[PDB]
């Protein structure tokens, strides 16, 4: 019953979703810039990227400041099979991959990522209420700027048996869940 405000801005595809519009302010800037700012109640996920996504190298920079449940990550979806994937570059409080079965590890882009897999039952997705899997690559050394070899993560996932379907959208997402925080992030290739 909540569908995301999608579109184009600065030569990039953008997606911004929230169940509490008054708790969060999402703003598109020139180029690949976007700024999100939130506090209090609500679930907010916003960002800029590509549609569809692929095995590309995603450069990004800017400031990211969390206070509670929040993450800065390369975030996207695939179909057949339906899969939500994360390349968590940064996060606050709470490790978003908590409760995720660890499938392995991978060393890429100046750090080591832990690989997890979890399952969401009867949860909101790009195809509405469905049961789907989530792939996780969590960066041990958090950062707010750098580059992400998504293809490398996809390969490392494919090794441990976490295969993907045909890609939907692929954005640099800032997320906040019943917390406060703010980020000004510019994306690039
Ligand atoms: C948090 O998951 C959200 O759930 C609904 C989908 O429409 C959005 O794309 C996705 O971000």
């Amino acid at each position: 019953r909540t569908q995301p405000t999608t579109g184009t801005s600065g030569g990039y595809y953008f997606s911004f979703w929230t169940d509490t519009p008054n708790s969060v302010t999402y703003t598109n800037g020139n180029g690949g810039q976007f700024s999100m700012q939130w506090s209090g109640n609500g679930n907010h996920v916003g960002g800029k990227g590509w549609m569809p996504g692929t095995s590309r190298t995603i450069k990004y920079s800017g400031s990211y400041n969390p206070n509670g449940n929040s993450y800065l990550a390369v975030y996207g979806w695939t179909r057949n099979p339906l899969i939500e994937y994360y390349i968590v570059e940064n996060f606050g409080t709470y490790n978003p991959s908590s409760g995720g079965q660890k499938k392995g590890e991978v060393n890429v882009d100046g750090s080591v990522y832990d690989i997890y897999v979890s399952t969401r039952v009867n949860a909101p997705s790009i195809d509405g209420n469905k049961t789907f899997q989530q792939y996780w690559s969590v960066r041990r050394n958090k950062r707010s700027s750098g580059s992400v070899n998504t293809g490398a993560h996809f390969q490392a996932w494919k090794n441990v048996g976490l295969n993907l379907g045909t890609h939907d959208y692929q954005i640099l997402a800032v997320e906040g869940y019943y917390s406060s925080g703010s980020a000004s992030m510019t994306v690039s290739q």
